[PDB]
Formats: structure tokens, sequence, C-alpha cells
């Protein structure tokens, strides 16, 4: 099993798309850290729900947007563990209208987390996976990042900001051999359609299996900087 | 001239690219708002180059990451000459360090003013523009928004979500016939070493005028009027798609 005892941290973990992935890291070894922002509730299921299955997973409060909540998160996982493998920058949110009426407040927040969660965390990661001399990391992007979307100003710019951080993460940390990518979800299931070729949504068990093989498998030691697309076609490439 | 009686607005022209912009565009027959956030000697000079060369401009101080700012950036435009026909988004800052070592701060106001200022001009000149049923508006970008570069994960990060940004509002402006587009620029000789020629296939940093006549031709070109969500690199062939 690729990741025993690789250790991995999933942001906004609770529900959807971050569980499956936390869901799927445990399935491959691995010991999994389950951030999220709000109510536990939902964390804890799948805390619960990894060891049902024989693994190994610890919840975390993180608002991963502030500073120091990500600081809180990063002794955590080093305090029970001392080690992490690979760090799935993953949480996120929307607040969607059309540009005229986009509160200030509606862009900032959706920036701060979306993205300046994802620099935070990164920048946390970096220095653990530096002095390991290894490591991974896998942030989801969106489709909408690459195509832009009407009503998404705030959600389109930071998903594509979130694909050129995660290109220079790459060039910086790649002489240690840690990679650093991006999945780009489409439609998830967790009126458009005649749109996607494939014809349907997508499954948060199928974006998780990509993470996945980024995360663990030999044949992507060598791939970095890089975006791959789980759209069913929407976009190409 | 394509531009007569035109009005454009740039972000950050006192200096380098910024400035080229300025005197392109009033070469083009546009009036120009010079923007800037600092010294107005540097924002004199280019609007005095403009009135040698028998154009029009004035200096705007505002500093585009504040929201009422921009308000009064864009009152003003308004206020002087009453309709707004071109925006260019140049404003820019470099904080420039590993991420091991970037401050949350410098983070912050490298993505505020980068990204956050593409943001709120865009958000002001939309509602001008749609009432105009016209207008086309360019952002400043950057190849290292595409291609990443080690020491601006700050910096990269904010030209990319630029170009993510351009393409929702060209979505967004496109049926009033308003085009939103980016230039990237590669390693220009002004800006605003050694061996980065060697990665150049044309063997020279790009002038700061030539990054000026791109979007000049975006503003002005009545063929420009069909291209919209696009971003254009003028890098001497330093990123090919």
């Amino acid at each position: 099993l690729p990741l025993t005892d690789r250790i991995a941290l999933v942001t906004g973990a609770s529900r959807g798309i971050g569980r499956a992935i936390a869901l799927e890291l445990a399935a491959a070894g691995a010991k999994v850290a389950v951030n999220y922002a709000s109510s536990a509730g939902a964390a804890d299921e799948v805390v619960a729900a990894i060891a049902a299955a024989g693994g190994e997973a610890f919840a975390v409060k993180a608002d991963v947007s502030q500073e120091s909540e990500v600081e809180a998160l990063f002794a955590a996982v080093i305090e029970r563990w001392g080690r992490l493998d690979v760090l799935v920058n993953n949480a996120g949110i929307t607040r969607d209208t059309l540009l005229l009426r986009m509160k200030r407040d509606d862009w900032q927040s959706v920036l701060d987390l979306n993205l300046g969660g994802v620099f935070l965390c990164s920048r946390a990661a970096a220095k653990i996976m530096l002095k390991q001399r290894s490591g991974r990391i896998i942030n989801i992007a969106s489709v909408v990042g690459e195509m832009g979307n009407p009503g998404q100003a705030n959600y389109s710019a930071a998903k594509a900001g979130v694909i050129g951080l995660t290109k220079t993460v790459a060039k910086e940390l790649a002489s240690r051999g840690i990679t650093v990518n991006a999945v780009a979800p489409g439609f998830i299931a967790t009126k458009l359609l005649e749109v996607i070729p494939l014809g349907r949504y997508g499954e948060a068990a199928e974006v998780a299996g990509v993470v996945r093989f980024l995360a663990a498998d030999p044949a992507a030691a060598y791939i970095t900087g890089q975006v791959i697309n789980i759209d069913g076609g929407l976009v190409m490439a």
C-alpha cells in the first residue's frame, strides 16, 4: 500500500470532494489529517469512517484563511506524527453574483480563502517538505479558472491564482524531488450536459482517484507543474 | 486617428510599460488619464510628453487597491471628459522572495494591488461601459502568471488571477460588444539578468513601446473588436502556448 506510513493533510475535508479524497488517501495506506472550518459533525464522520475500514484519521479545526490558524494546524500534524508526506489544498467557498453586483467583501473572502488558504498551507508544507527532502502538494483548482464563468469573477480569479501559484511552488521545490500539481474538477455531482461531451456530472470519488494517483503513484514522481482536468471533456485542455 | 475623441485610463501609468501605453494611446488619438500611486513627478513627465507630441492627458493619484479611491479615480475621469472608452489595468508591484520565507503582508499587498486593483477597476469601468454599450478593457498580466517563477509566488498568483478574471469579465460583458483581453509581457528592458537571453528565442528584451503597441492594437484596431477573453504573449518567444 503506497502510502504506508506516509502522512496526509486535506484542507476542507468535511464533505464532497475533500471527503472522497481523505477517504481515498486512507484506503491507500496514509494517515489522514482531516481539516475543517465550521462544525466537526461532518469531519468526525470521515475520521470515524476511516478507522472503521482500518486506517488512521484524525480531525482538526482551522480556518485555513488565517496565518496563526494554519500554524496551529501544521503544529498539530507535526505533534501527532512528526512528518507530512502529502498536502491537498481543497478548502474553498463561492459567492456568486455578476461583476456589477459583487460587493468588495464578497471578492475578498473568496480570494483570502480559496487562494490565500493555498498560499498559507503551501508555505507551511514547504518548510516541512524541504527539511525532509521529500513531499507532494496537490491543489484543487477548477475548470472555471481556466475558462472563466459568468457570476464567478472571484472564484475564477482565485482558482486561476491557484494554478499559477502551483507552478511557482513546483519550480522552487523541484530540486528536492517535491512535486506540486493541481487537479481541476469540472462539474462534480456532490441545462449544461449537452456541453459535457461525456454527458454527466463527475463523482467526488473520481476527483479523489486522480489526487491519489498524483500523491501515491511512483510514475507521478516526474509530473510537476501540471494541471489535470477531470471534467468529462468540458475543457480540452 | 482611431481613438480621436475617445478616453483612456491607464492605471500605474507613470513609468516603464504604463508610460509607454499612455504615450501610445494618446498617439492613437485617445485622451489619457494617467493614474499613479506615489510620485507626481514621474506622472507629470508622462503628461508633458503626451502634450509635447500634441496629445491630451491628465495625472490622477489613486491607490487602486482601495474601493473608495477607485470611485474618485473614475468619477474624476467622467467629470473631466464624460465617458470611458478604454481601461488598461497596469498598476502593479513586486515583493519577490521564496515561498519558504515570504511574509504574509508581502503576499497580501501584491495580491490586493495586482489582482484586487483589476477587480475594482473592471467593476467600475463595467458600469460606465455597459451603459455606453461599448469599451475595451486590457489587463497587463505577465508570462510569469502562465509559467510560474521562483521568488514570485505572489506575483505569479496575482497575474494568473488577472488572466482568470479577464476571461470571466469577457464572458459577462460580451453581449454588449465590450472586449476584455490580457497582454502578457515577457522580460522587458524598462520594467513597470545575464543568461535569461539564451532562454528567449529572439535574444533581446522587449521594449516598453513594444508592449504598448500590442495594447494599442487591442484598444483601437477595428479588427480587435472580434477578440475577447484572450491572452497575447509579447515575450520574444519565451513561452509558446
